C-alpha cells in the first residue's frame, strides 16, 4: 500500500514500487502550520538512477539517498526539478555535494535564484515554450505550460507508462486548492490538456503530493482549479 502522510515522520523517505525499474519516493515536510507528504520519482537509467525532485529539504534528501542505495543500490547520477519551490529543489546542494548532477530548465533555475532557493547547476534546453518535449535517458520531460507554477514540467516513462505530474496534478482526494500564490489559475486548465493530449496512454500517474491514480487525476484537479476561480 502507498505510504500516507501520518505514516512517515519528518525526515525519513520510502520508496515504493510503482514498475519495473520506476520508484516513487515519499517524504514528509511542515507548510504552514501542518505537514504535508510529497512525492519524486526514481528511473533506471541502465545501471545508474535518474531521480526527478528533491525530498523537499536537505535533511529529507539525505534519507532519500541513503534509502535509495540501502534498498536499490546503484548511483544517482542526474537529478531533474520540476520546478523551482523547495519540495522541488530543496536538498539541491546534498544532491551536488553527494556527486549527483542536478538539472533543471532555464525558467527553473532563475525562478529558483530569485526566491533563493537552491539553483540546480545545468541548465534543460528545449523546454521554453509549451507543448515542448526532450528525452532525458529513460524519461521524456514535458512543459505543459503554466500552472501550479509557470515553470513546472511533467515527466513521462514510456517504458511503464508511468505519468509524474508533479504539483500540477492533485490527487483524487484533494477537493481544495490551497495554496496557489504562484500559479497561473487560467493557463492550468489548458496545461493539464496539453498533458492530457500528449500521454492519452498513461496508465499511473503520480501527483505532486499524495496517493497515485490514473488520468482522472487530470480531470479531477481542473475541476478543483476550476471551482476556485468561480468563487
Ligand atoms: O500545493 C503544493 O503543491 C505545495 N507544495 C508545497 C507546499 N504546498 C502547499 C501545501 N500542500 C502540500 C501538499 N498539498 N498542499
Ligand atoms: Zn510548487
Ligand atoms: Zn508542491
Amino acid at each position: 500500500e502507498y505510504p500516507t502522510v501520518s505514516e512517515i515522520p519528518v525526515g525519513e523517505v520510502r520508496l515504493y514500487q510503482i514498475a519495473d525499474g520506476v520508484w516513487s519516493h515519499i517524504a514528509t515536510q511542515s507548510f504552514d502550520g501542518a505537514v504535508y507528504p510529497s512525492n519524486g520519482l526514481i528511473v533506471r537509467d541502465g545501471d545508474e538512477l535518474l531521480l526527478i525532485d528533491t525530498a523537499w529539504g536537505a535533511k529529507n534528501t539525505a534519507a532519500l539517498l541513503a534509502e535509495i542505495e540501502k534498498q536499490i543500490g546503484l548511483p544517482v547520477t542526474r537529478a531533474v526539478s520540476t520546478h523551482f519551490h523547495d519540495d522541488r529543489v530543496g536538498g539541491v546542494d546534498v544532491l551536488r555535494a553527494a556527486g549527483v548532477a542536478t538539472y533543471a530548465s532555464p525558467s527553473t533555475r532563475r525562478l529558483a535564484e530569485v526566491e533563493g532557493n537552491e539553483i540546480p547547476t545545468h541548465s534543460l534546453e528545449g523546454l521554453s515554450s509549451s507543448g515542448d518535449a526532450v528525452r532525458f535517458g529513460p524519461v521524456e520531460l514535458f512543459y505543459p505550460g503554466a500552472a501550479h507554477s509557470t515553470d513546472n514540467l511533467v515527466v513521462y516513462v514510456p517504458s511503464a507508462s508511468v505519468l509524474y505530474g508533479g504539483c500540477a496534478i492533485y490527487e483524487l482526494s484533494r477537493t481544495s486548492a490551497g495554496n496557489v500564490a504562484d500559479a497561473d489559475l487560467a493557463e492550468w486548465p489548458t496545461s493539464i490538456e496539453r498533458i492530457q493530449q500528449h500521454y492519452p496512454e498513461a496508465q499511473f500517474v503520480i501527483p505532486g503530493h499524495g496517493l497515485p491514480g490514473g488520468l482522472d487525476l487530470l480531470k479531477h484537479t481542473t475541476n478543483v482549479v476550476k471551482a476556485h476561480t468561480n468563487r
